[PDB]
């Protein structure tokens, strides 16, 4: 058995991070990397496509570590180019058998760290747009991902209690669109947006194109 | 999360096995049951392939598994045909997303259970060989896999404290050879079996022929 930490990575400026290896078993063990992007986070049509470790725009090294019975080991990763708008990828980490059963228990655990590439200098952007039922949809135009908790809508341009509050803990990726599923006659939207990384960047009024 | 039972199971005289699926989670999960043969088992070229659950040699249903929370489901396993000889082979259980992310751990767990087919009037037999250095070399003449757990080596046909205990945990499956790295000059072995499925069968005495 092993552990990673941490489970997903911001990586900027060309700055290089680790994630982590730690062994929790008294046996050695081997452990291979390999790396996958995301395309079209977050949304319907996501899929991942394999990828080099080592001529991609992430550089992720070792591949492969030797895990001695108590030890901790890391993997570096470094953006290769700085990317105009976050991109994604999930960096596995799997025990293998070593290159060079009735009784007991085959279980294989692999663990994904989702990694952000992030572009840097970093504006988070927001536009609104209406469905063929207006049914309000919310489209990131900035080079970041938006965290949506919450959204107010409101028939007016003062958030109150008035607004209705719907959850909405969804991350929406650059130049993609969120149906927020609400067709109703408001005028103002407000945005709440997750905190990441030491933005605090709390409020976001978008006003509400008439329909 | 979930979790399996029993880990392997033998089947025998065409009689239905289950492999059970316990749900260990708040949310409802999705599995797979894929299956793979294992061919040349316990050996140095041992492999995989991919069989289909409903028209190999082995039957596997259902193949998707819904498992809502708290509650327990079972795949059941059938000889298509029985084997003159034991075949082996590796059933897999795999959550997925239905058919039909920085915050939170990426961990997929797969889960084996090592299915025996088994023969159905089983055979143990065991012959004795020598190397190009006498070293000897145990063969699985039977239509079971023979798992070994001590050989005593003796210099006469009595078993006592002269002969040299090694202590060897390998199962042998049929048509196949062990190598147990002792090219020193005895006369007789006796091989020390496991006990499986109600065989008790506890002692092998070989003669060694001479070099």
């Amino acid at each position: 058995n092993f552990m990673i930490y941490p489970i997903s990575k911001d990586l900027k400026n060309g700055n290089s991070e680790l994630v982590r290896v730690y062994s929790k078993s008294k046996e050695i063990q081997y452990i291979k990397i390999y790396t996958k992007k995301i395309i079209n986070p977050g949304t319907t049509e996501e899929y991942e496509v394999d990828i080099p470790n080592w001529d991609g725009g992430l550089v992720v090294t070792p591949q492969k570590v030797i895990l001695p019975a108590g030890a901790s080991k890391s993997i570096r990763l470094t953006q290769f180019k700085i990317p105009k708008k976050e991109e994604v990828y999930r960096v596995y980490f799997e025990a293998v058998k070593p290159d060079s059963l009735t009784t007991e228990l085959s279980v294989n655990i692999i663990y994904a760290a989702l990694i952000r590439s992030l572009p840097s200098e970093q504006n988070i952007s927001l536009n609104i747009s209406r469905n063929a039922k207006k049914n309000i949809i919310i489209y990131n135009n900035g080079n970041v991902r938006a965290g949506v908790k919450d959204i107010y809508f409101c028939k007016s341009s003062n958030i109150d209690d008035n607004c209705v509050k719907k959850a909405y803990n969804k991350n929406i990726y650059p130049e993609k669109s969120f149906d927020t599923l609400v067709n109703n006659n408001f005028s103002y939207v407000f945005i709440k947006l997750n905190h990441e990384g030491i933005e605090k960047e709390q409020g976001l009024i978008q006003l509400k194109v008439p329909l």
